[PDB]
């Protein structure tokens, strides 16, 4: 009756703690976590850790505000160095890191990364640690350091070589690589494959990842002048059921790539604003995407021609003839076309390439 008790204590407690999450009753939650503290005590370290964990996780999913967050996470580390509870204060501690990362709190983040990481590899079971490590590679990419970014996923892929991961966890690994090969737009090739590895190892379990990994394997092909790839990979049995706006945007993107039209390319943007510029990682491409599409426009255009009044081409593209000009002369210098301008007249010579 005793053993019986506890049990359905830990069941209300959840309960209720869930409860007031989906209500949105904030303060009662962080109360629920203070006043459930002596309790804990009557169960074992690891059952106890189980419980503040999952009423931490409840508290962070509530818009509460990131100070009451970062506050009520600084408060259960402060009480599990008080309380001796290791295990637990180490694994608050990886979740507040978290926090920090999502929260924009980018140095705060790396300085309790750098605390966490000098205990964590001084132990066992290093799933953990490759947590950490993906973390300090996330944050070090939001800082734009990509040498530490890619240096601290090293590490996260030489722990989890060792490990077993679960699937959400490789993954997760496969996502980051893909997203640093790409992030200085010098590999988009094996970028594409780490990508391609991500997807396969989220489908099935975690559909929001598989989506992502998905659609940045379209991305990939895109930055590759490969874009007649992806009706081929948006057709495969697989990805049919992935159907949505986050697809569909790659796929417009991906006709204006096959029309060389920077209209198509615009009305794309604007249309999947939210799945284009508002992806942190398609947006990282966008500017050099978008002069691609200019480059290929242009090239369309002129395509017909020996020789072509800049006028022409400038209306054409409709852009003003200065912009069109500066453009052409980069290409040529660049040696992205094969011509010469006649500037005073206004003509571009093309040679026969």
């Amino acid at each position: 009756n005793d053993e019986e008790r506890i049990r359905i204590k830990e069941q209300g407690i959840l309960q209720q703690g869930e409860l007031y999450k989906q209500e949105g009753k904030a303060k009662e939650l962080a109360d629920l976590i203070k006043v459930t503290r002596p309790f804990l005590s009557s169960i074992s370290k690891a059952k106890a850790a189980k419980l503040v964990r999952s009423l931490v996780d409840m508290f962070l999913d509530m818009d509460a505000g990131t100070g009451i967050e970062v506050q009520l996470c600084k408060d259960c580390i402060e009480w599990a160095k008080q309380e001796k509870r290791t295990f637990l204060r180490q694994s608050l501690e990886a979740r507040l890191i978290a926090l920090y990362f999502d929260t924009a709190l980018y140095t705060e983040a790396l300085a309790l990364g750098a605390q966490l990481l000098r205990e964590l590899k001084k132990l066992d079971d290093k799933n953990l640690l490759v947590e950490v490590q993906l973390l300090e590679s996330k944050t070090y990419h939001a800082l734009s350091n990509l040498p530490k970014a890619r240096a601290a996923l090293t590490s996260a892929r030489t722990t989890a070589n060792a490990i077993y991961c679960p699937p959400k966890v490789q993954g997760a690994l496969d996502l980051q690589s893909g997203i640093l090969h790409a992030a200085d737009e010098r590999d988009f090739k094996t970028a594409f494959s780490y990508f391609y590895e991500a997807f396969e190892g989220f489908d099935s379990v975690d559909s929001v990842k598989a989506l992502t990994s998905l659609k940045y394997m379209l991305l990939c092909k895109i930055m590759l002048g490969q874009s007649d790839d992806v009706n081929q990979l948006v057709s495969g049995k697989l990805a049919i059921t992935y159907s949505g706006r986050d697809i569909d945007a790659m796929k417009s993107v991906a006709e204006a790539s096959h029309k060389r039209s920077l209209a198509d390319f615009q009305a794309a943007l604007k249309e999947y604003k939210k799945e284009l510029a508002e992806d942190v990682i398609v947006q990282a491409h966008l500017g050099t995407l978008y002069d691609t599409m200019l480059e290929q426009n242009l090239c369309r255009i002129i395509e017909p021609y020996s020789r072509v009044q800049v006028a022409h081409v400038a209306e054409s593209i409709q852009l003003p003839m200065p912009q069109v000009e500066k453009k052409l002369s980069q290409m040529i210098l660049d040696k992205k076309f094969s011509g010469i301008l006649d500037q005073g007249e206004g003509v571009l010579i093309v040679f026969e390439e």
